[PDB]
């Protein structure tokens, strides 16, 4: 009877529901882009209704644009965009303000406070984090104490927070269910990881009601029914990343995926065991071949898509993402130029919340084109960096590193990646991984799927690149771009 | 019988002619650009024939275009870029190596040697220079030990050397004459300037053949015949610069002058005496109110207008240097971007050979309009900077600044110049103020004029530009400006 199950991703830009077959064929897809608002500079919200109303959209344009019916899906698999922090009335069902994406930089002063009072070593410790705007603790905080009410209410439970995926739930079991997963959980800054649960020491450091939290869950189980109509189960939980690293099926230690889309994130698993970062990475929750909580090593990168978008938005050398490959290829090397995408500041390894974007190298002859591969090859630079860390952390080699995401697309980039890391690259065959895994996950919840390896068969490998470039040049290169990277910390006046 | 004057002037990217009458009115205009040859990063040559050539022409046509006849005018004057060098095979009229520009660093090493054999000081005082890739005595070298029998013929004067101007005469000439001004002599590094002749120490040291230097004369003087037909005279020279300085009459203790071109060079008149730079500026030999030498105080940046035909060319972030205002204002500022236009490194009052052009202080929505802007900017912090040193080493304070070049068309510019010097702008009436000058001394030479108070009259500054930011502003900004200029020094590897 019930052939197929629904992902559903809401990311940072847009929404989009994913059907597949048993086979875990991508039976169809919905996708509506909301609006990215920057009240300021450094920040960033969204309409956690326009967030909302996308993604129903977007699920119900594929029923109907399949011709699928309530009573063929079996369930709900659910991703998204992490850090990015709700707050709502629940009576009145309202937020009482926007969301703030987890690239928001609105949250930097208090991280400072934090600083000082040496709480690293609780976080890093508690959390596997670190001090930064990137993380909600601190958004939750700037609205409670900014909002009136808030504090109040909220204690008296009267207000009520989530994530992307928390929010989400509650709408479509009608403030039913209150939960998150670990994986997203992890995130906040304000959760015990070898502990699994919220953690006074935060919860109270960063002064907030233990009422509106959510309760916390297993990754892969079911958490409710939804009645689109017609009860329909909702058994996945994971943010985008998490998911992808699942739906790139890295379920066991030493498993790891680098995701290319807006920024970059390198994870790797750790299967059973939280390791501790020396070298300025993530330790975070993940899942575990069944939904259960594991353990990783996250490199999270700011700028990746984006220096690419505002190449072609902003800047307008191009028209097209696309384009790029193009013009890049263009060009026999970069000229001496590199650049800085720390639009944001920084982050894996470094985490410089003062540095700013930065263009190098110029000469007379250099032109647009070497501009635009320069700001491609930064991307694979930031890759490694991050990948030698891991490493470092790690105590392990990869041999190949396996990708995801918008830009794997780019072949030239692929290649030079790969020249650069001196890795071999797997270019996997599906490409909604991130989806892949909501989905799996959930089915799997639900004796949808008893075992991974039959969605195994769906890892196929398309393509895979060999490093083509000498030792010497690897890091006559990497060198430049260190020395770079230097020139652009601490930009930012303190 | 002969009504007019013939300017010619050879320039870093474009050779012109240009003709008056007795009033001295600009009759016409030649003007045919020539390919800048980037062997490599920092560097940049030209084609002594495509240079030779363009600059044969213009002449040509702006006779016939204007159907004046060789009978009508008198003589010829004569500007130049400086610092470039040539060399060739005399018999066969031939370079044996295209013409090296001031501005390409490609002779740094040698430099460093220079520094650690202790010559600052003689050079710094026989000279009035520095030790920096931009004088020709490191360049000539440079070939010399570079090509093969060279220091051989060099030696049985086989071979010639020469500046712009001095292989321009040759030209001419037609092999006949073998000289050079001052103004042009001083610039090799090659000659005492309280001495007025090739020296020695340097010509060893830098092991050059007293042969294949040309015979240095007076500025304005007869230096022989052209047969354009009807033999022509010749009656003037001087470095590009200097020209303006005297074609701006700047001729007496305290007289200064900004040009705005391919570069920036603002010079400063100190007659008779010649003082010392305490604070990385030039002394040089200046153009006494009779074509008799004087010294000055010059600051030289490097890049100026030239940023914005690469904005235009490379970039082509724009289709007109026009165009640049309108963007410019198209923004309130530039929303903390810096650039720096080191392109070829730095020079006064910094000297740094291994600095490289770069960009600063990238947020994400900063665009190709702030880019834009910043470019300009960047122009008038620059002449800050020196003119500062200017006043360092004057010991003299200047309520204006009259300044002169392609750009000075740009009031924005121009506008923002005044409000960060904290001075004013005085805009002249007239603007080839350059071929203005050698025209002058040409036909000064001739009697074709016999004074300038003569002319004295078209000096006549029609745009007064007044600073119209408060001073707090002024510096907030020069130091961000200071903050990036660190940054980009030493970005080449030694
Ligand atoms: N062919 C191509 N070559 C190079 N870069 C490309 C590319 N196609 C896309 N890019 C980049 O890919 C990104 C979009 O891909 P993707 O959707 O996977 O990222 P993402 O999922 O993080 C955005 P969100 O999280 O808001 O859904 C953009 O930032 C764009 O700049
Ligand atoms: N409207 C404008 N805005 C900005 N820059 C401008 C401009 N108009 C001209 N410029 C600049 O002015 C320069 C042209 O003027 P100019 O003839 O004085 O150069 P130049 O002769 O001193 C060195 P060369 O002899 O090699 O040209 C160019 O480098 C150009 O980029
Ligand atoms: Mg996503
Ligand atoms: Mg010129």
């Amino acid at each position: 009877e019930k052939k197929y199950i629904v992902a559903l991703d809401q990311g940072t830009t847009s929404s989009r529901a994913v059907v597949m077959d048993h086979d875990a064929n991508i039976i169809s897809v919905s996708q509506r882009e909301f609006e990215q608002i920057y009240p300021k500079p450094g920040w960033v919200e969204h309409d956690p209704m326009e967030i909302w109303a996308t993604q129903s959209w977007t699920l119900v344009e594929v029923l109907a644009k399949a011709d699928i019916s309530s009573d063929q899906i079996a369930a709900i698999g659910i991703t998204n965009q992490r850090e990015t922090t709700i707050v709502w009335e629940k009576e009145t069902g309202k937020p009482i303000y926007n969301a703030i994406v987890w690239q928001c930089r609105r949250t930097a002063e208090i991280c400072e406070h934090l600083k000082r009072d040496g709480l690293e070593d609780y976080i890093r410790s508690n959390t596997g984090l670190v001090i930064d705007p990137y993380f909600s603790g601190t958004k939750v905080k700037w609205i409670l104490d900014h909002v009136e009410g808030s504090r109040e209410r909220a204690r008296r439970g009267e207000l009520l927070f989530g994530t992307v995926d928390t929010w989400l739930i509650w709408k479509m079991t009608q403030g039913r269910v209150h939960v998150t997963d670990y994986t997203n959980a992890s995130r906040t800054m304000l959760f015990n990881i070898h502990t699994l649960d919220w953690d006074d020491k935060m919860l109270e450091v960063l002064d907030i009601p233990r009422e509106m939290l959510p309760e916390v869950r297993r990754s892969s189980e079911v958490y409710g029914q939804t009645n689109i109509g017609t009860r329909i189960p909702i058994s996945g939980i994971a943010g985008d990343q998490q998911a992808a690293l699942f739906g790139q099926l890295c379920v066991k230690e030493g498993m790891a995926k680098n995701t290319y889309g807006t920024g970059c994130f390198m994870l790797m698993n750790t299967g059973e065991k939280a390791v501790k970062s020396e070298n300025g990475l993530l330790t975070t929750i993940a899942c575990g071949p069944t939904g259960e909580v594991n353990y990783a090593l996250e490199g999270a990168v700011f700028m990746a898509g984006a220096s690419i978008q505002w190449l072609r938005d902003e800047m307008k050398l191009i028209n097209d993402a696309y384009d790029s490959e193009y013009f890049a290829t263009k060009v026999q090397n970069t000229n001496g130029v590199y650049v800085v995408p720390a639009f944001t500041g920084l982050g894996a390894p470094y985490w410089d919340p003062y540095a700013r974007g930065a263009i190098f190298g110029l000469t007379r002859g250099v032109n647009a084109n070497h501009i635009i591969r320069a700001t491609l090859e930064s991307i694979a630079y930031q890759t490694r960096d991050v990948l030698e860390a891991m490493q470092a952390d790690s105590g392990i080699r990869l041999h190949a590193l396996r990708v995801d995401g918008g830009a794997v697309a780019n072949n030239f980039l692929m290649q030079f990646q790969s020249d650069i890391l001196g890795t071999r690259v797997e270019r996997p065959e599906v490409r909604e991984v991130t989806a892949l895994g909501a989905a799996y996950l959930a089915g799997l919840a639900v004796g949808f799927w008893q075992n991974l390896d039959e969605l195994q068969e769906k890892a196929v490998i398309e393509r895979e690149f060999r490093p083509g470039i000498e030792t010497t040049e690897r890091n006559y290169r990497y060198a430049g771009w260190k020395k770079a990277v230097k020139r652009a910390m601490a930009w930012e006046e303190h």
